[PDB]
């Protein structure tokens, strides 16, 4: 009885930068084709949600952001055959088309049609379906996470377990996803391996999960807040250092407790010097190091070359590097046959109209993650 | 008959740097234990040979530089077990001890026992079997092979198929070995790939015989110099582009050649400009970028680092990644299999006494490579 017509529901529009979001009243296209309306169950508080506020991740405004959530389908689209009205779903931040050169790749997982490259802020078709008192506001990533209700493109949504806890598992949305990928796809930490982790957050602690699920024997810590270690041993980090206790270089002190360099290291936090010591504490010969987070922004890094010519190997990916709709059930399914836990990550739930609360939680470090209820 | 003797013998000695080779009668100390005394019958002039004359490579003088060789052992000290008098040898300038981490390891292959890092200009005993005039002259990465006669290491020699041309085989040395390498072992250039080479010298070339031998549909050549074209082709090359005809910059050319990137690059010059752009070039979701030269000393490049959050690999190693003493054997046991051929590589060829002119034809870009015969 709400479906094909619009939805009048609120959202948190961010209209300007720099700005707190605004509860309003805005109205929600119905799905057209291939397009697949949901309604919002919990949405998490991430760093890039927080980029679009500062103008350091630029994509059109006003915009209804938000990108790591969990809801149930309530109408879809003509064409569309993944999910139906009623299931419990993930939307997608990065899409998998399925068609594309990187989609049919074995390894790649940056779907061509990602809105992250050159942000549209619009659906697959280049429209909106928001509306605030008739004026359009933008999309976000293709999922537009802060609303009652969105509407996404049928590629960047997938179904999971109708039995799973939404407010829970809407960290595979992003954070969770993010770091434990880091780990366990895009460095393939290997059993017996020592691991250093940069970045003690929400995402670090998800790579350190990962670290722990593949067997690694040590998984260094590395913060200068020495409040989130307790936590990061808990999730399973063997050991963890603050290099504002240390007169002599990190990368220095991570090669000689390791004995000459790590087998994986993880820049979580995003800074170009702990990017470039990560790198360097990692082995010379076999060392991985994988960038995880993104700068506060553009400027290059300064590097000398010659810590990759012995050996080193450096990447990066988007997502974990999952391919977004194959992983995210199965992510799911994995959580519900107890595979990992979720509840650690989690230090703050709130109502979703206590929106600028969670972002302040963020940008002062007093929240791992907030997860905000419908 | 020369065994467990001195042998007087010439080489050519860098007394100091930035001064031309010089002729000289030298005393090559018996083998003590654990060491193989070798007649050279062939040597290439490397790269890095000249970079230990401009001070570029730092390692102890007066040295016998040379590290890309074949000959004959001549005899064995005591406990060698892998060579004998007579056996066609190879030096191997990156050791394999079969001991430490790295060796252990089912990637790595910059053995702890080399003198790459740290060099001592040694044997592994700390000392060296060269004098000129009772003076001490310094090693070499273990091979020294700028030499009628030299000892090496068991770790640092590899017996190989006693009918080899010596004249031919030792680009394996290095040269061909780390270019094929960097394609086969590093990159692991898959079947139907389309790959990029900047630089089509020697090891550049052996990089697109690499390509071509694990299956590439398509190599491009990038090279400055358009003469280097045509062997380039001639041994797998597509095409070949030369930055200086085009307006634009050569990643964008190789970005829109490729339909929006190649699957593997390989910077093969040394230089810090081509280092960027031949990573920037590859595909940003799953591209493959590996470093194979040694700049023109130190000088951080300068970088972003989104170029790798997409999910580009960004690597470099020695000796095209080979696990030295295991894969020189079976390299020639392929040269000799008929799977691959080593006449294209070679451009001049002089007697070992003409040292110094084949040091100028490489400083000139005249040779791909010289081989000195003794
Ligand atoms: C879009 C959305 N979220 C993210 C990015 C891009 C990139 C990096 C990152 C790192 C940690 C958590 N989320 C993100
Ligand atoms: C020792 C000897 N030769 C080399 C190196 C080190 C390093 C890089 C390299 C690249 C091309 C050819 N030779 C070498
Ligand atoms: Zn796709
Ligand atoms: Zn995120
Ligand atoms: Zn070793
Ligand atoms: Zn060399």
């Amino acid at each position: 009885s709400t479906a094909g017509k619009v939805i009048k529901c609120k959202a948190a529009v961010l209209w300007e930068e720099k700005k707190p979001f605004s509860i309003e009243e805005v109205e929600v296209a119905p799905p057209k084709a291939h397009e697949v309306r949901i309604k919002m169950v919990a949405t998490g508080i991430c760093r890039s949600d927080d980029h679009v506020v500062s103008g350091t991740l630029v994509t059109p405004l006003p915009v209804i952001a938000g990108h790591e959530a969990a809801g149930i389908v309530e109408s879809i689209g003509e064409g569309v055959t993944t999910v139906r009205p009623g299931d419990k779903v993930i939307p997608l931040f990065t899409p998998q088309c399925g068609k594309c050169r990187v989609c049919k790749h074995p390894e790649g997982n940056f779907c061509l049609k990602n809105d992250l490259s050159m942000p549209r802020g619009t659906m697959q078709d280049g429209t909106s379906r928001f509306t605030c008192r008739g004026k359009p506001i933008h999309h976000f990533l293709g999922t537009s996470t802060f609303s009652q209700y969105t509407v996404v493109d049928e590629i960047s949504v997938a179904k999971i377990d109708a039995a799973s806890p939404l407010e829970k598992v809407c960290l595979i949305g992003c954070g969770f996803s993010t770091g434990y990928g880091s780990a366990v796809k895009v460095a393939k930490v290997t059993q017996g391996s020592t691991c250093a982790v940069f970045g003690l957050g929400g995402v670090g602690l998800s790579v350190i999960m990962g670290c722990k699920a593949a067997g690694a024997a040590r998984i260094i810590g590395v913060d200068i807040n020495k409040d989130k270690f307790a936590k990061a041993k808990e999730v399973g980090a063997t050991e963890c250092v603050n290099p504002q206790d240390y007169k002599k270089p990190i990368q220095e002190v991570l090669t000689e407790m390791s004995n000459g360099g790590v087998d994986f290291s993880f820049e979580v936090i995003g800074r170009l010097d702990t990017m470039v010591t990560a790198l360097s504490c990692c082995q010379e010969a076999y060392g991985v190091s994988v960038i995880v987070g993104v700068p506060p922004d553009s400027q290059n890094l300064s590097m000398n070359p010659m810590l990759l010519l012995s050996g080193r190997t450096w990447k990066g990916a988007i997502f974990g590097g999952f391919k977004s709709k194959d992983s995210v059930p199965k992510l799911v399914a994995d959580f519900m046959a107890k595979k990992f836990a979720l509840d650690p990550l989690i230090t703050h739930v709130l109502p979703f109209e206590k929106i600028n609360e969670g972002f302040d939680l963020l940008r002062s470090g007093e929240s791992i993650r907030t997860i905000l209820t419908f």
